[PDB]
């Protein structure tokens, strides 16, 4: 037996902070959390325990370390089935990753209403507030390969797959409130663009070259969601503190046939929150994994990601109210003309058992709409709509893939649909095709009604000619990502102007540079001329007089498109440093420790070797990470409690902890002693606004400090960073 | 509601004639036949009644009679999700049939040992005699495609799945004890030079062609199976009259670790039966799925198909002890030499539910063996190891076709391996690699032991240099051939003779057809020379002059190479065509009918038309097909009641009828007036054997009939026959 | 050598009558027939003669009769590369068959137009009676397998490839002016009741079963074809001797930009023929194949099939 | 056979040999070469037994694997030598 005595090889199953237990499939850490669809996979769960290795035949092994040879020095022998069989298996294991969005993270969860929607749709799922219906969610980046990391600049997807009574929905959404482009057509061209140039296949999970830009240049289209992409909101800190959208105007419909146009959001119960440009690309180095580490993380600690779904009513009588068209899938509706009403809660409490099985295998698609939703003509919803079974064909190879565990329906699906690849159903129906007598004409055609009806579209009217033709109503490009701007804080505009000017650099060509900050100049003279100076670029006479757009409907701002703009910081799931010396004041670290658990953050007890250290009365504390192994970009905040500061106040990597948290804005808090650190960062003796400091670590220390924690990060210190060298 | 109200779509759950009912799946047909796979199938049986027809994502549809488009006379629209995942859906329905044995049909039944073989095998499955093992076989053609003939010229497969407590081993034999050659590196050549030349893809499902007849006469290790499938072999009147074998040597290896040469054999308990050619042949156009049809509802009429599984064993020091190498899968063991001993009995009694989820994807492989069996160095069976787990990564599209549900074993599989496109189980394993220490090195390999242990391999010694060679004790080609031939009847031999010239007639470039009758020289000059006269080739006086290969191991003959030589007749499951008229002697039709019902024996009622034929006493007579509809091909013999003769006595397609049934030797048998048919089949006043003739069809009319089917053909009527226009 | 001394394995390179020779690819039995087509294969075709015989990466093989062996009588080496690259090769021959039309027998040709079509289409292949577009042309039937037999009663495929200095166009059509069903959408529905049963995949090629006739008794919209298809056109005696149709209505494009509607015909210029039902289902045992042969012995004969 | 789509992985263009390549191997998805060998089977007199195999040579031969001695019984078991 090669278990260690002690059972220390087996995490508990239990709720434990970050770090505590290694981490594991999650029904076997948290068993006891079911739902109706993580039931109906345990006819598939497999287990291993007291089980006999044996082929995929069932033949038990006696010898799984050597090939069948002619002599144990020999050469291997053809009638070795064991060792091919293995051997097989492994040669075939991948499958092609997704096209777009290879690179994500997924989690099982449960959605539930907070009240019925019967008077605006039929959706079953939205019926009653006591209907759970559990869901699968897949958050990813766009660009990168699966194998890509986690912390680039990017637009974040956000697929929920809701296995409901009345079938599958899927809400295939982004993390921003509108795409790229306009129409379906232009998307492998806008993908190619953004994806590694076609030669060398460089740059990977970045849009920062040339034929990104030179896409963009000469499709101001784009421009709206490139100013997403280069604010604070491309770099989230999790998948838990960022929103979701699906983009499109979809239709609910009700019972009595009414049509309400619909856009949906997500809105983080964890508030929104992203990293800044330096901690996000470094961070991408020292943990590619981070956001995904962080999401099974959270859950197994019971720090839930919980999201409200929202709904944007627009009433079909409101079709031509607005300066924009509800269909262009690059304008954004703003919450100031139309609020966003929040209608259910959706809770990820569980990780897979297994990511190929489960994440890698899971299709979700836009189509896959329910009684009750409809689409509309939106045309890059309507080329989407073809896009999403066609990939599956080769991605999950055949059409069978409903079939596979994680995708299949929770409901009934019965059809006359027969064959293909890997099927699994084995149909007893006498009759393949309808009509038929033989089996009575079943399954049967149900008629659309309020409550298990068919699905029939909304009969809407159709009046034009047969035309490839883009909407002149699309053709505006420089009002919304005008709003955008002007709806975010300074520091926000700072960080979108240092975006553009660090990618812009990147790109070889220069003529594109300043073909872009030609179309900055069409958005906001200010943001133009910022960027163009960081590029060494002079804009002309005639650009300097562009007449700014237009406002949308008489806004001059709205701070719903801003990340920090309305204050709605949680500390819960956040995570802190604390700096161990050879001999801590306990008396600090009790204080620390209790603070922090009454908020529901965790800690990180970092040294400069592993093993333990012991505080000042004997307290052995187990290390967690070196500094070098756990850098401050994994923190969110840094403490260094007191006690002998002779230990570390001189080692490199301690200095450098924190005045890399300090250059990313972080709260730092120095306990007695520890106030000695203050002169690596440069702190002024009567203090800095973002700097706690005490004679020790009291709890008015820790409330400071929670409080900065709080505002997520230190705004006012960005004119002093400039200077650190760090 | 379309099903008629009086309930006739439905088939009656029971076991019934052929013909009486329509067929159905096998759960449906026959709900109460069960066994361990059968039941462990119900996770993905899919029923029908009574529920809603859905999309694949549960979702309910409307009309599905419907395209959406813009104006019921206007363009369809591509959100039309619900017609995109249909049309999806059957645009991917086909996969790659099978290399070879495309053409397969397959039941469900069940196995049980007569005894317990633990002296000579640790093999679980032989074990107890009260140990039943369920099994799946599949019967198949070897050249054609899946939708080729049945009835054809060609080697028959015969392949077992057995689900064993210890996992799947598969038997993968064919109906002749040889092969066609005798290292697997030329089975390309040999399959190519078969199947239909590559210029035009023409012959389907014939040997009869320059390259296949090219090859063999440049490759006389060929012979021996050539001369079983020109022989009636080649043409079984059922899958339940034929014999099986898995060709090669296999060891038994029991609890004390001795091994026994063994090779398998399957003893049809129906008796050994085939048809003429020119019946088989035609039978290809009148009903190409003759043998599926007849396989099918032999088991819905409880005629069920059974075997009995036999060994012929050889004690390992006598491996050298025979004139012909044991390893040369074209030699076969002579049944006089060394017996095959009864091992038990497999009984097919349940036809699958859905033809491609059940048949088309199952996946039999010869590697597939569990402890208490092992291999030899058979070249042929060497390779072949390598083949059946390559093909099915394209055939079955992944690694996880033993996934798929009638390839699953019912005893525990368990082991580290994963992923593969469409996997379907969800390991909950944390390790999936071993040695680990993090699950405690579960699941673990298992010593080998007398039950349940893991599978080791004989420790056959090997010694020689690496070579690409023939072993000089396999380059022997005539003898073998000559045994059979010399072994068969005068009638069987004749129908060798007629098969070789039928097929050599076939070949255009005449110097091949020289070249094989050179070879057929070298077996037996009176072969040759009647091959020869038929081709209008001479014998030279050195063909003439060939000394005749040796006898094998003194054996001039052994009748159980035969099909017939020694009777082993059962008319069970047998059917007869009778051929009404508008006013049949009631009288008969009882005498007969029962008769037939009292022996198993079926009955088809034939007639002019459709519909009733009322009785010379009013019964009602529904009549099954038309002469034409249901030809004498398709029964064993032939009945003609008394009655207004004259009705059909003019009918050109009733007296064909008799025509063909004579021509091909079948039983005839007239009662009354029919007698007035003897002048169309040319039978004399006094009468000849193998027509059944009185004033009615009492007293001793059905017990003379029944004898005639008993014996199966009318060999006696070989030479009345070559005169007939027919 | 394996040849006979006197040159009889190989097909004189000249027109000959059916079973006059035996048949041969068409490159080597009429090597000057050409066309634009036929040319741009060029590169990937490939010959044999005097050829060493190879693996796929070129290694020459010294021994094709055996597998790799630890002596004579000895097990099989896993280092046997030869070996292993013939089996996978052949281990993965087979691709899915068409879902309909799986059976079906090819040519290659040419057509051209009797005089510029300019006034009702702009279609580059139709503009001048002397521009020549190479075809590929298909002909099938409908519901058996590739491995069925051609004399069957069915519906016959008749599809041609224009290779047009304009892009491919596809003329995908039938032997009948009609077609069973209305909406696409119900296809895979006409489809599964014509195709072989699903519980016992029985029978092939035939549409003389229950499913079919359920289907067509609850479909009135299917009686046209199948008055057809129950007719002498539902068994033809050559493709040579069947029409073609387009069946749906599609428009044609002048450069005025004016709309004709049109639908396709293909005549036959060897005339309409069928066989018999009894003469085609006994054809389908003594010679499955028939089709197939007759259109290859035709165009090796001179015979060639033209269509107007 | 899984990564490259099926058997004819050898014709995608940076995998081809630059020297002659010609055997009895057909089909398989992606088929590239259209082999116009009468014959796609050996022995065979139909194409005079073309493509042929050559004997082993000092240049331009046919593949032979060196002739090593082999003696053992069959086992799976690592050479204590390797421990
Ligand atoms: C080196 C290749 C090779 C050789 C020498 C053989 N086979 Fe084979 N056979 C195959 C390669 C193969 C295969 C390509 O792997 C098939 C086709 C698809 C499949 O699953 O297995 C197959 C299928 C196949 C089937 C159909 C199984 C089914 O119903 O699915 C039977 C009954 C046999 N074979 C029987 C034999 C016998 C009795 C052989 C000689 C003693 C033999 N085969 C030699
Ligand atoms: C509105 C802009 C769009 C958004 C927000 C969007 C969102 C997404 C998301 C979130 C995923 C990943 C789902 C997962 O987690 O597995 C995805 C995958 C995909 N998308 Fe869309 N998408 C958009 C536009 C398109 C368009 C216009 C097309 C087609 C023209 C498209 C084709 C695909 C394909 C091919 C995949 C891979 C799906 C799979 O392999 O299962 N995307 N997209
Ligand atoms: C109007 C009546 C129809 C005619 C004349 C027609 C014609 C054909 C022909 C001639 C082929 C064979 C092409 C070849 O030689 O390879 C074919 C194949 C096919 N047809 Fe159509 N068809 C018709 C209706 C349809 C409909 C409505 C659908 C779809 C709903 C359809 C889907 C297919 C598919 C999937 C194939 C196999 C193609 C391939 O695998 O390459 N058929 N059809």
């Amino acid at each position: 037996s090669l278990a260690p005595e002690d059972g220390s090889h087996r995490p508990a199953a239990e709720p434990t902070p970050p770090g505590a237990q290694p981490t594991a499939p999650g029904s076997l850490k948290a068993p006891d959390t079911r739902n109706e669809k993580l039931n109906s996979l345990e006819d598939v769960r497999k287990g291993s325990e007291n089980y006999a290795l044996t082929t995929n035949q069932g033949v038990r092994i006696a010898d799984d370390q050597n090939s069948l040879r002619a002599g144990s020095r020999g050469p291997t022998l053809l009638e070795d089935f064991i060792l091919r069989e293995k051997i097989t298996h492994f040669d075939h294991e991948r499958i092609p990753e997704r096209i777009v969005h290879a690179r994500g993270s997924a989690a099982h969860g449960y959605f539930q209403p907070y009240k019925s929607l019967s008077d605006i749709t039929k959706a079953d799922f939205l019926s009653d507030p006591n209907k759970i219906t559990p869901v699968f969610v897949r958050f990813s980046t766009v660009q990168g390969g699966a194998g890509s990391a986690d912390t680039v600049r990017d637009i974040r997807g956000f697929a929920t797959k809701f296995y409901t009574e009345e079938g599958i929905f899927d809400l295939v959404g982004n993390n921003t409130p509108i795409f790229f482009i306009q129409d379906a057509h232009k998307f492998p061209d806008f993908v190619h663009a953004v994806k590694p140039e076609p030669h060398w296949a460089i740059p990977q999970g970045q849009a920062a070259h040339d034929t990104f830009w030179d896409y963009v240049s000469l499709q101001p289209e784009t421009l709206h969601n490139v100013m997403w992409a280069m604010s604070d909101r491309g770099i989230p800190r999790s998948y838990r503190t960022m929103e979701g959208f699906g983009i499109h105007t979809f239709r609910l419909i009700n019972a009595e046939g009414k049509a309400t146009f619909v856009r949906f959001h997500w809105k983080p119960l964890a508030g929104k929150a992203s990293l800044v440009w330096d901690e996000a690309q470094k961070l991408t180095g020292r943990d590619p994994d981070f956001h995904r580490r962080e999401l099974w993380e959270a859950i197994e600690a019971g720090d839930f990601p919980e999201y409200e779904l929202g709904f944007q009513l627009i009433p079909e009588e409101d079709e031509f109210k607005f300066d924009f068209d509800l269909l262009d899938p690059t304008k954004l509706i703003p919450e100031e003309l139309v609020p966003v009403q929040r209608v259910g809660k959706m809770v990820l409490n569980r990780n897979p058992d297994n990511f190929f099985a489960e994440n890698e295998q899971a299709a979700f698609h836009p189509g896959h709409i329910v009684p009750g939703l409809d689409f509309t003509n939106d045309p890059l919803l309507q080329g989407r709509l073809f896009s999403y079974t066609d990939t599956q064909i080769s991605r999950l190879g055949g059409p069978n893939f409903h079939e596979i565990p994680i995708n299949r329906p929770t409901c009934p699906y019965h059809n006359f649909q027969r064959d293909g690849m890997h099927r699994m159903g084995i149909d007893t129906n006498p009759a393949n095709y309808e009509p038929n007598s033989i089996n009575d004409n079943w399954p049967r055609e149900t008629p659309p009604g309020p409550k298990r009806g068919g699905f029939e579209s909304y009969q809407e009217r159709v009046e034009g000619n047969k035309v490839r033709e883009r909407s002149p109503s699309f053709g505006e490009y420089y009002s919304h990502p005008r709003l955008f701007w002007l709806s975010q804080t300074p520091f926000e505009q700072r960080h979108i102007v240092d975006g553009f000017s660090f990618e812009l650099s990147k790109v070889v060509r220069p003529y594109i540079r300043e073909r872009v900050v030609d179309q900055l100049a069409h958005i906001d003279l200010t943001l133009a001329q910022a960027v163009a100076k960081n590029l060494g670029i002079e804009l002309t006479d005639d650009q300097l007089n562009i007449t700014p757009p237009p406002d949308v409907n008489g806004l001059k701002k709205d701070p719903s498109l801003s990340l920090y703009a309305i204050p709605d910081g949680d500390v819960k799931g956040r995570v802190v440093a604390i700096l161990l010396n050879d001999e801590v004041r306990s008396a600090d670290l009790l204080a620390i420790l209790k603070a922090l658990k009454a908020k529901g953050v965790h800690a990180k007890l970092l040294y400069s070797r592993m093993g333990e250290v012991t505080a000042d009365d004997g307290t052995v504390l187990p290390i967690a990470a070196t500094f070098a192994g756990a850098p401050s970009l994994t923190v969110d905040a840094v403490i260094v409690p007191c006690g002998n500061i002779a230990d570390i106040a001189d080692n490199g990597d301690a200095n450098y902890y924190l005045m890399e948290a300090y250059k990313h804005l972080k709260p730092i808090a120095l306990a007695g002693d520890a106030r000695k650190f203050k002169a690596t960062i440069k702190i002024a003796d009567q203090g800095e606004e973002g700097i706690v400091e005490a004679d020790s670590a009291d709890g008015s220390f820790m409330d400071e400090l929670l409080t900065l924690m709080a505002a997520h990060r230190v705004w006012s210190r960005i004119p002093k960073i400039d200077k650190i060298p760090a």
